[PDB]
Order: C-alpha cells, then structure tokens, then sequence
C-alpha cells in the first residue's frame, strides 16, 4: 500500500474548546456515515486507533477570561501523544474532532517525529488569538498562537498549558479562506507576515493559483512533511451549515476539493485535522447529513478520491 | 445565418436508464416555448415533430444490459433523420431523451459531416462498454460505441448491427465530469481523451477551459461541432430534475460561457439536449427551473448573448 | 482619513419603475445599522438626512415614459444635496430608491469633480432612450440623460431641462451585464463603451476584471471614482429583494471583491446603493439577505477587508 493512502484513524470526542454543545459527536456521525468503509473501497491502508477518553475537570478555573484552560489543555497533550504514536508507525495521522483548539496537539505530536512539518490552515478564521488579546475566552479560536515560535514570552502561563512547546514558525504556516478576523488577530497576522489566502486572494487568483501558491511556498525548496487543518467553516454555511461559528462567502465545495486533491497529488500529506463538526447546531436533519457528507467527501479527497475517476493497476477491457 | 439555420428533432425515448419520465422531455421543453423564443432571436426554425418510436416488447437482456433493441433502433431511427436534417443544411437540434440516443445523434451527423468535433458536457463520461457496465443502462454506454479505438472491445449486442464507429479519440472533448466508473476512467487515460473535469474546471477556470477546448479541436482545421448536452453536467441547484444528479457542477453561468463561446465559432452543426426528466423533481418548482435551465443552454447556442443581441438597424432612427 | 469621510444621503424614491416598495429602501438600510456599522469601522460619518420627495399632481407621462417630473425634480434634488457633500469633502453615499436617481447623483458629483470616471455595477446597461424605451420606466434610462455623444439623442422631457451631460463614452465601465436591451446593445456598441458582461467575468475572473477596469479608467494619472452600485447586479440568491432579479449574475463574493478592491485605491468619491426593495421578499429571510448584502457591499467601500482590519497601535503590548 503507497504511504500517501496509508492512514491513522484518532476519534476526539471534545468540546470545552467552544460555549456549543455537540460537536463532541463530530467523531461518531462521522463514523455512522461510513468513512472508514469509504476509505478502504479507494485502496487506502486504514488503522482505526479508537476515540480518546477525555477526563472531566470540575474544579477548572478561569485564567482571566480564558474558559476551561485544564480541560483544554489535558485534551490537547492526550492527543499530541496518540498522533506521535500513529506517526511511528508510519501513517497519516487522520484527527476527526471535535472543536479546532484540539489542533495545538495534533500539530505538536506530528512535530515530535516530523520537525520540519508545514502547515496548511482552511479556515473562515486565523485562530491566532492570544490568551491577553481574546475576547470571547474561547480556546477554539487561540490554537495558532500557542504553536508559533515567535510568540515566545507574547503568550501568558495558562494551567494546562506547560507541556506545550512552540513547534512552527511564522514562514511554516499558510492560511486559506480568511473572511472573519479580529482586530488582534489581523495585527498578529501582519506583523509576522505570514502567508495568507483570503477570500479577497481566493477571489482574485482563483483556487488553481491559490493552490499553486501555497505548495511553492510550503515545498518550492525541498521535498517536506504537510499538516492540513481543515476546519468546515472554511467552506461557505450553504455546504456546511451545522458548524459553530458559520461565515458567508465562503469556499464552496468544488474549491474544497480542489484544495485536499491537489494536496493528496504531492504525496507529502502527513497530517490531517476535520475540526468544528456539530450534529447539534443544524437547523434542519437534512443541514446535518449535508455537512457530514461535505466533511467526508473532503476527507475522501486527501486520501485518492479524484472527481476525474480511480481506478485500480489492472486492465479493465481484458480481465 | 446558418449558425441559426435550426431544425428540431423530438426524441421521447427513456428505455436506456430504468427512471421513467425522461421521455416526456420535448413536450416540457416545448411547453415553455423555445421554438417560438429561437425565432424571436432571429432563428430559421423548422420543426421535423416527435419521433415514432415503436414499441418492441421481445427486447430480453443481453447479459446486464437492459432493453438493447429498444435503444439500437431508436437511435437507428434518430441516425436517419439527422442526417435528413443535415442534408436540408440545417442544424440538428435532438431533444431528449436519455443520453443513449447520442449514438444515433453522432452516427447520422457523421453520415454527412464524418470531420465533426465532439464537445460532450456531461458529469459522467458515459463511455462504460456493454462489458464493464455495472448497471446494464445503455445511456451510460453512447460514447464507447461511437470511438474507434474500441473496435473490437464492443460485443454484437441485439439491434446494435448498424453500429460503425465514426469518431476518433482525439475527435471528443469532455466537459465537468465528477462521477466516473473504475472501468470509465481506465478507457479515457488508456485512450489519451482530453478532458476537464470539475477539477480541471476549478484549475483554470471556463475562460481557459474553453480557450483549450476549441484549440483542441479546431486547431488541426476548422470542422463541423457536435455539442452533446447533458443536464446533469450542470449543479442540481440548477437542474434537479434528472436521472443522475451529482452536487458540486458547472454553474448556470459556466453552461452559458461554454454555449455562448460554442456559437461565436459558426461552426455548431450538431445539438443534443438530454437527460431533462419533468417526473424526478422533489417541487414543480424543481421542474420548472431545470427546463428554464435547459431553454437557456439551448438559446445561447443559437445566438443569445448575455451582454446583448441587436439587428442591423439605427435603433435610434426607427 | 479622507477614503473613510462619508456623506449619507437618504433617497427614498420609486417613481423610476413600477413596483411599490423601493422607496423604503434606505428605511431598511438604516434598521440594519449600516451608519452605525461605518462609525465602529472608524469612519467619519455626517448623515444630511433621508430626502423629502413632494407628491407632484397630474404628472402626465412623456409619450410612453412614466412620470417625468417627479423623476426629473428628485434627481434635481439629489444633484444639489451631492455637490453640497462632496463641497464638504466627504464621499457621497446615496441610499436608493431606484436607479434613475443616479442622473442627480453622478450630475452632482460632476459640478465639483469633472474628471470622475462611472462603475457601474448592475445587470442592466440603464442606457435607454426615452425614445428606445420599450417599458417607460426611467430606473432604466440614467445613463442617456448623462452621456455627452448622446446629446441632440434625448428629447425635451419635462422635468429635465436642468440635465447637463457630464460624462463621456470613455469615463464608464459597465460590470456584471446580463439582461441588455436590442435599443440598449446597439447604444453600448456604436458608442464603444468599456464593458465586462457575465460573459467577460466568466472567461477573465473578477480579478482581471478589476484590474483592467481600474487601469482603463486611472491609467493616465489618478482621478475621482463613482460607483453606482444596482443590487439586482448580483445573483437572485444573494439580493432577491429587488425589482428586476436576473439569474446567474455575480457572487456575494465577486461583489465584496469589486468594492475591496475600489477602496483599496483611495479614490472612491461617489456611491450609490440602488434597487433594494424590501416588499419584494418571497420570504422575511429574503429582506434580510438583501440588506445585510447591500451592508457588506457598503462596509466594503469604505475599508472592510475579509483578511483583517486593525487600528494603527500595538496590539501585543
Ligand atoms: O476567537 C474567537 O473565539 C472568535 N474570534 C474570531 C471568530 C471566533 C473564532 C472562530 C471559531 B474557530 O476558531 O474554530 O475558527
Ligand atoms: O454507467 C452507468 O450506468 C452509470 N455510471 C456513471 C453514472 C451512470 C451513467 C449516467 C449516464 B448519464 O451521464 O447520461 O446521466
Ligand atoms: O428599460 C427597462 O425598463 C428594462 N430594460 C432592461 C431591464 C429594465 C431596466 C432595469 C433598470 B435597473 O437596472 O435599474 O434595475
Ligand atoms: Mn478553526
Ligand atoms: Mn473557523
Ligand atoms: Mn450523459
Ligand atoms: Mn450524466
Ligand atoms: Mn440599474
Ligand atoms: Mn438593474
């Protein structure tokens, strides 16, 4: 089996990232709509590892305004050694969560095996928020500014938090489908000058630049390993409206698969995160099987599934 | 004008796929006037009616394959009055229908034109031979009956005998594919077809899409264009009413820039609009909105522009 | 700043087309909290009020061209109401109201800058005749009124004789056409209007579009930019509270795109946000789509980026 296709299945049923409840069944409607089984029709070598047993913390106190920093942070460092374990044994660690704060392990337990890891970050949202410039207390939306190596002494001491060690640079990480960034987190954005693809690039270059861009940028110099952190409300609310913070004008379906196929092409993925799925927040059943279906059908795509055709190494006009 | 020199051809036939109402597509399309919306944009339209298609109630399966003689004689009988309307120097516009009539539609074209380019807009690649089938539904098997690089690969199958393959690999261009079969996608590398795919279409975009696609086929020398028109190639946002719908398609917009670019050629001598199924909407709604759809794909390859259309006349001297 | 210095005029007038309710357009627009939302964007923002369009009686229609004189003084009233803002040195914002009133708007603008140059975002040329006309309807004749080669074109129109032609064939460029009149494509071709259809945004991108609209009108040295900006210019499923919905038109995101990149020049003077009709939703849902669009497109014109927008401090320490 090619390594490109070689995966590690890792279920994160957390949610104390955000205020919404459900997006801790993200991993289980997942599972119930057969990805697994989808996976494993398209040749692809599949290893499920479970889902974690993520402890409750009563007595979590809030550092400032930060909301649930012990849980938080004992979720992230769970999974930092589950995705470094799946890593060993040479496979694509495949995180199914789950709220994008869980992304500071993800990203960390790859980092402990592969160093020289790059970053691709789908998303309406930077998640760069530090603990001082946050206003909401969210850590969902903080999981960047605790991984960056240039942020070292910007970021306060939050409980929960010691394990963690800046991995990335600010030249490591390129963000794609920015329409919905804070003030702090647009300055942070500017004065590291981190590569970005918003959707006024997005609309501008077109997805096919776009995609062109980043993988020069990421791999122009040498061959190196690809984390994707791919957060549905990157996708426009019309394909995945059963998300927590949902954003108009967003990336529509063609787009997310062009990103995760032309990713897949490189044969350099070695990490993949499907973060902000809530089966709870959908207006309709039909708005909740429809995200589920796009989650899939994205995570298909990083994996071999091209909208060209696949087909096995045999002759299928002479058996 | 001979690029809106049009002669209509009804072809209510749904025995290539299982999902009946299919045949009920020229009498919708009719209803929402495009005969008289093409002569309002200056077209010479000339009607040829329905087709008669006969009923044969002895049609057993060959293998899988469902309803072979039903299928091979209507598209034996559309093959002979294409090439009736092409002798009359007339466009052929085929209304569907399910997509297994194109046999037909390609073959009687060929008969008078045999230099003809291929431009097949479809979400499938509708190539499956009656061998690597899953389904045995003839309307996802036109194209593999039609190339000649896949002679010999093409079984005799009951009312298939009048069958000669008329256009070469090189000869067609898909156009938004995003569902094709392990055994499809084998037969279109294998062969070299050039294709864009809805990931080709993200890639560089309908400008350039459509830029390569006459370079393709007219850059050898100008030759007659077969333009094979499958609904289904659109987003079922825009056409829900059909067999085989598949989300994340060309866009209304796209399906106008692909027909409008088609005309500006001149060269438009073969029209197909298939797959248009008024029965397998979930609103009338539905309905209503994919034969709009399909009138305005149709109206733009005669000549409606988006920016405007005007005739020789001081529209300010009246 | 001078790119972010607003002048909001409110024009609640519908007598240019037919449908009720497009009067009540800035009303909406208002509710939303569109002025409220450009102070938060640290704009100065000086609000001259919604104008007050007095009934004129027995208003007999010009030959087929429905109500002369009430379109004729509204544009009349509108023109003194811009030149006064843009005296002021601010941007003038005009909440419509139908597109006729862009004849009082651009004419305004014209008697304090001259050398402006037209964006004009719609489905629709509005470049009929009063003679061309097939409807009556003056939301879709303004730019007639306004070009000088088609002067010795227009008749004596009651309500009109005030109309100077300010603009040339080479100041406007049209973006997002879709639904153009035979009178109207003939006008658009034999004056050689630079225009970029559905067609063009399909086979160029909104990309190219922009920069080859913006070195067509500046590329000489840079001067005045006036963006009349019809909402029925994007897609049904984006504004479908408005009088003349044409499908297949530009993407919420196109249009964010158009307006992103205007600001981004410094030179946008002038700005009409048109054709919002409230009473024309289907549904509640389809009011509120249309105005919260019509608000991004606005916010968008005087400085808010998707990428990020923060104030000239440090936000770390
Ligand atoms: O920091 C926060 O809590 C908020 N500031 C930007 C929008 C919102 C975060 C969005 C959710 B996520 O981080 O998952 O993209
Ligand atoms: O071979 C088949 O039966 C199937 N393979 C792909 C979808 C289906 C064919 C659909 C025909 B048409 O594209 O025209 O809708
Ligand atoms: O002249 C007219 O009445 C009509 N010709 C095209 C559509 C319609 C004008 C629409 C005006 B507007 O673009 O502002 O909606
Ligand atoms: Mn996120
Ligand atoms: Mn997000
Ligand atoms: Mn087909
Ligand atoms: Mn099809
Ligand atoms: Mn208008
Ligand atoms: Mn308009």
């Amino acid at each position: 089996s090619a390594k490109s296709r070689t995966i590690g299945i890792i279920g994160a049923p957390f949610s104390k990232g955000q205020p919404r409840g459900g997006v801790e069944e993200g991993p289980t409607v997942l599972r119930k709509a057969g990805l697994l089984e989808k996976l494993k029709e398209q040749e692809c070598d599949v290893k499920d590892y479970g889902d974690l047993p993520f402890a409750d913390i009563p007595n979590d106190s809030p550092f400032q305004i930060v909301k649930n920093p012990r849980s938080v942070g004992k979720a992230s460092e769970q999974l930092a050694g589950k995705v470094a374990e799946v890593k060993k044994n040479g496979r694509i660690s495949l995180v199914l969560g789950g709220d994008h704060s869980l992304a500071i392990g993800s990203i960390s337990g790859h980092a402990r095996v592969h160093p020289d890891l790059g970053v691709i970050w789908v998303d309406a949202h930077t998640d760069i928020n530090t603990p001082l410039t946050t206003t909401s207390g969210n850590l969902h939306g903080q999981p960047v500014s605790f991984l960056l190596k240039e942020l070292k002494g910007k970021i306060p001491d939050v409980p929960g938090f010691s394990w963690v060690t800046p991995c990335i640079s600010a030249k490591d990480i390129v963000y794609i489908g920015l329409r919905d960034v804070d003030p702090g987190e647009h300055y942070i954005l500017k004065t590291l000058g981190i590569k970005y693809f918003s959707m006024t690039e997005v609309d501008r270059l077109g997805i096919g630049k776009v995609m062109e861009e980043t993988l020069s940028y990421l791999l122009g110099r040498k061959k190196r390993p690809i984390h994707l952190s791919f957060d549905v409300d990157g996708l426009d609310p019309s394909f995945t409206p059963a998300t927590g913070t949902p954003v108009v004008g967003g990336l529509t379906y063609r787009e997310g698969l062009y990103i995760t196929e032309e990713i897949y092409k490189t044969g350099l993925l070695s990490g993949l995160d499907i973060m902000e799925v809530n089966p709870s927040l959908g207006k309709t059943p039909e708005e909740v099987t429809r995200t589920v279906n796009t989650a899939v059908a994205i995570t298909l795509a990083c994996f071999g599934l091209a909208r060209e055709g696949n087909h096995k190494p045999i002759d299928y006009l002479n058996p």
